[PDB]
């Protein structure tokens, strides 16, 4: 199905956070909506729908997406019925999620939107829709353990259901990497979550120099104030601290069977080790 081309493309600057699911992503973009010049919040997801018509009939009753409410809620001070009113309306007017980007970026004022999302990198196709609407899209790549990611999404029960956590983990890394191959260092970044939980300020500190902004202590700080976790990782609120141990999960797992021979490879292009 062919992305609608823009008349004009949108030269405002915007970041994604890619990664596959259960990856440390909600921890990234919790970190980043502490920082005053940036605008993070729960999962948007904008990106593989034309118009919130599409939007609207794919993902129904579904609460996914419902973090667009959040921001508009948060942005404009609405209650959650005048929200889902504004939500209705461009439902009903059939809105281009290109407006409805150009909207929350205006809305932003001066800080740099960040859509953060678990699922875009799981087709190419979604992903190639970034491309088409802005000129000026930055990707943050994040990036965990294959081990971690299936030892966890086997948990949560996301669903053989081991292959399909593998499968999910190589097809988005895969899919995020060739989208990084495409665009420059410079709108690409790769975040090693192993790196993020054991030194937050060092990596922080990298991926504020790639958006442009300086670095902020409320980075450090992702379970103080209002940061708009009232979807995402349900277990976040679980913790009290960015918790190094949980980057070590990895050591304590041994998987049904064998990764596959390109996970591997995958996971080497990483400097991951696999016992
Ligand atoms: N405060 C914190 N410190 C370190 N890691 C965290 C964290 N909160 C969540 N995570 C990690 O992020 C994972 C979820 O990633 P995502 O947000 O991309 O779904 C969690 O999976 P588990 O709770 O299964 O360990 C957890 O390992």
């Amino acid at each position: 199905k062919q992305w609608q081309k823009p008349d004009h493309k949108n030269p405002n600057p915007i970041a994604f956070i890619l990664s596959s699911p259960r990856s440390g992503s909600t921890l990234l973009r919790v970190m980043l909506a502490g920082h005053p010049g940036l605008y993070s919040p729960p999962e948007l997801h904008l990106l593989p729908f034309e118009t919130m018509g599409d939007r609207h009939q794919e993902l129904g009753l579904s609460h996914l997406g419902e973090g667009l409410q959040r921001a508009l809620m948060d942005l404009e001070n609405l209650t959650p019925e005048a929200s889902q009113a504004k939500v209705n309306q461009w439902v009903k007017a059939n809105t281009p999620i290109a407006d409805i980007y150009a909207y929350l970026q205006r809305q932003a004022e001066q800080r740099l939107l960040i859509d953060k999302s678990p699922s875009y990198g799981s087709d190419r196709h979604i992903l190639d829709h970034s491309e088409i609407l802005f000129d000026q899209a930055k990707y943050i790549h994040l990036v965990r353990h294959p081990y971690a990611v299936i030892e966890s999404f086997t948990r949560l029960r996301m669903d053989n259901p081991y292959a399909l956590a593998e499968s999910i983990w190589r097809t988005s890394n895969r899919n995020i990497l060739d989208l990084g191959r495409t665009v420059g260092a410079d709108r690409y970044l790769q975040v090693i979550y192993e790196d993020l939980v054991r030194d937050p300020r060092k990596v922080l500190t990298n991926i504020c120099d790639f958006l442009g902004v300086d670095f902020d202590e409320a980075l450090l700080n992702p379970y103080s104030g209002d940061r708009l976790t009232d979807v995402g990782d349900p277990n976040f609120l679980q913790h009290k601290t960015i918790d190094p141990a949980l980057a070590d999960k990895w050591r304590s797992i041994t998987l049904p069977a064998a990764l596959q021979l390109d996970t591997i490879q995958l996971a080497e292009t990483f400097a991951y080790d696999l016992p």
